[PDB]
């Protein structure tokens, strides 16, 4: 560690603490926009000596974290609890939480070539007939296609391509990181990261909140499983049994929008999905990126900076090199640049995912100003959350309108019941996975799931929770939890079940901060200066305060609430009960045992 990165001598009370923070605040800006660099060096361009380079980097972190960890328990490890400030309890209770710089320096080496390999198998990962990619090539079959074979190619090829090769290194990373944290106190990797909630009840406060939604995304399931039984046969669909997780227009089965076509209950209503005419227009991703940005500016909330434009990779890369191409948000901790990481294609749901990562951006320009260690979402679900409550008011056809994507304009209860369809299969669809997930990661980081039922939970909750069953024969050689992004990066998942309930909460809050009063779904905040002013005291605060009390103040509740979201869809709740009992569907799948049959000729006729 360079003398100037190293902790000196401070007095062992608040007044040395601060002092502390900021020396620390000083060295961890450069530590952080090495490390950081590094990533998007090799993010930007996966290369065998951009990895290199990046477990150099992070092995400087684990460095630096040890050394100013190891001094601020030496100093400050009985009285950091009892410091009057506040914020600086946060920073010292960060700083002395080592992680993966608590393993030996041959572990730690070890720790970080598992997170680069990982990385670079699921990035990298292809489908060979000439090989497509995850993104656009797969990606593209499991929105457009329609035919059952080429849908289970394009599923079965990406989940034996990514997951198998995984899972011994992810078996390894578990041990690993599991022995880290347990030098930090805690019994296993999960614990930690359910700790960033603050909350004694976090799990069962959790399944609550599930025990309201559920049945709301039993009747969407049921009404989607009797749309697909029309297209695709009894053969291919069993009317009391899992929907088969290749046919819901996503890889995972975890947004149901791509499917809209086949549900719409309206037809004769204007089309709500603008992707064609997006294309029609000539939309391209520089185009999605200012219309978002132009959506915050009229908020008065900050527009992206030179840096921004001039570092973002916002296409895939046409001279072939391998990138991660999975949309992220990137803060290089040194409070000028900031970059999105995104192989945009011209959708709509794109211009949704860039929303969501804008809102990212715009976490980290208000509160790029904070001490390193509070420069966070007051929890990870608020970080998740803010692009999402902006897009909320983009999608309603009255905006979309507004801004070219929807010429036809209507206010009736048919076009209202398309809308909340719509929503529903994008954000109810979400739920039960972004449920289930860290549940599974829990279990494993716990040790209720070892390596011998990796595969047999993660399918036992997938069928659980969403309802579907793979559609070829799975075993514990495969490992298709390794196929979602999040699991090989080590990027926890609960934050996105919470985002999706909280951002409802914001969504009413804002709406009635911008003097809205018309319903829920219809409420768009655009050019409400007032709603922007709310929102920035939250974006402003990071993680200083106790995001109990950062919600209180910005929707009146201490807490995470499904009223907010169960309101928002309330009609179409209504309309699909109605409609599922008239057709006498099962909710559920009771025939939970139950998986298609494979294609006569498969996978030959490809
Ligand atoms: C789409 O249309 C709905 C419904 O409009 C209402 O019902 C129709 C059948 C007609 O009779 C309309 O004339 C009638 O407004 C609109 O929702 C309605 O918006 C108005 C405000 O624009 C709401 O009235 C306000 O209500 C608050 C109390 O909540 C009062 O303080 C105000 O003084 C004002 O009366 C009305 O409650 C609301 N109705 C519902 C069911 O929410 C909606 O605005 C419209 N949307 C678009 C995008 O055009
Ligand atoms: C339209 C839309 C909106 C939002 C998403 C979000 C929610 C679901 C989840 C998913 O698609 O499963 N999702 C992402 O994954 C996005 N991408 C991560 C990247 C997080 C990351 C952290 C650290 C390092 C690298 C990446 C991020 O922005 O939160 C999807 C689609
Ligand atoms: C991808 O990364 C590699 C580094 O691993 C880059 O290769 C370097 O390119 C520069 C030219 O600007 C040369 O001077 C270096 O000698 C190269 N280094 C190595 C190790 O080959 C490459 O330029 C990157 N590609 C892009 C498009 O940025
Ligand atoms: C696990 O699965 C591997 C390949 O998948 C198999 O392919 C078709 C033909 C069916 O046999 C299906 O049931 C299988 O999933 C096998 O190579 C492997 O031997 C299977 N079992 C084990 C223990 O690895
Ligand atoms: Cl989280
Ligand atoms: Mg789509
Ligand atoms: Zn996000």
């Amino acid at each position: 560690l360079d003398p100037g990165l190293q902790p000196g001598q401070f007095s062992a009370d608040e007044a040395g603490a601060q002092l502390f923070a900021q020396s620390y605040q000083s060295s961890a800006e450069q530590v952080l926009f090495q490390s950081v660099a590094a990533s998007w060096a090799h993010d930007t361009n996966i290369t065998a000596e951009n990895a290199r380079r990046q477990e150099e980097a992070a092995l400087l972190s684990q460095e630096f974290a040890e050394a100013w960890g190891q001094k601020a328990k030496e100093l400050y490890e009985p009285i950091w609890q009892q410091f009057t400030d506040p914020q600086l309890r946060r920073i010292i209770g960060a700083v002395r939480t080592l992680g993966s710089a608590n393993l030996p320096l041959a572990k730690r080496q070890q720790y970080n070539a598992l997170l680069s390999q990982m990385s670079r198998i699921y990035s990298t990962a292809k489908v060979c007939l000439t090989c497509w990619s995850l993104d656009p090539d797969l990606t593209n079959i499991l929105a457009s296609s329609r035919s059952y074979a080429m849908l289970l190619f394009a599923w079965e090829g990406w989940h034996n391509a990514a997951g198998i090769p995984l899972k011994p290194l992810y078996e390894d990373f578990t041990a690993l990181s599991n022995e880290a944290y347990k030098q930090d106190g805690f019994t296993d990797t999960g614990a930690y990261w359910r700790s960033w909630y603050n909350s004694p009840t976090f799990e069962d406060d959790l399944e609550h909140l599930y025990q309201q939604l559920e049945p709301l995304y039993l009747n969407l399931h049921a009404f989607v499983r009797r749309a697909l039984h029309r297209r695709y046969g009894d053969r291919y669909i069993n009317l009391r049994g899992p929907i088969p997780a290749h046919l819901l227009g996503d890889m995972w089965a975890q947004s149901w929008e791509n499917i809209y076509d086949m549900v719409v209950p309206f037809p004769d209503k204007p089309n709500l999905d603008v992707t064609s005419t997006m294309l029609q227009q000539g939309w391209q991703a520089t185009h999605m990126f200012r219309v978002a940005e132009e959506f915050f500016t009229s908020l008065e909330l900050s527009p992206m900076p030179p840096e921004f434009w001039e570092g973002s990779m916002l296409e895939k890369p046409a001279d072939g090199r391998e990138v991660v191409c999975h949309a992220s948000a990137w803060d290089f901790y040194n409070r000028k640049d900031f970059r999105i990481k995104q192989c945009t294609r011209v959708t709509m749901d794109q211009l949704s995912t860039v929303h969501h990562e804008m809102g990212h951006i715009q976490y980290y320009l208000q509160y790029k100003d904070l001490p390193v260690s509070l420069r966070r979402g007051a929890n990870p679900g608020f970080h998740e959350a803010i692009g999402d409550v902006l897009a909320l008011s983009v999608s309603t056809p009255e905006h979309l309108h507004k801004i070219g994507l929807l010429d036809r304009v209507t206010n009736d209860t048919e076009s209202d019941i398309n809308y909340l369809l719509k929503m529903a299969l994008e954000k109810i669809a979400f739920l039960p996975f972004g449920y289930l997930v860290d549940q599974w990661r829990w279990g494993v980081f716990s040790g209720r799931t070892p390596p011998s039922r990796y595969n047999f939970d993660w399918w036992y909750l997938r069928t659980k929770y969403q309802g579907i069953c793979p559609p070829v024969t799975r075993n514990e050689t495969h490992f298709d939890a390794g196929a979602k992004f999040h699991v090989p990066n080590v990027t926890p998942y609960i934050r996105y079940f919470v985002s999706f309930v909280l951002q409802f909460q914001f969504h009413e809050a804002l709406c009635k901060e911008a003097g809205y009063e018309g319903p829920l779904h219809q409420c768009d905040i655009y050019r409400s200066t007032k709603a922007g002013a709310k929102l920035r005291k939250v974006l402003r605060a990071g993680s200083s305060r106790p995001w109990q009390e950062v919600l209180k103040d910005m929707v009146g509740l201490d807490a995470l609430d499904a009223q907010p979201l169960l309101k928002y869809f309330q009609l179409v709740t209504q309309w699909l009960q109605e409609q599922n009992q008239q057709n006498g569907e099962v909710l559920g799948w009771p025939e939970y045992q139950w998986h298609p049959p494979l294609p006569d000729n498969y996978p030959e006729g490809i």
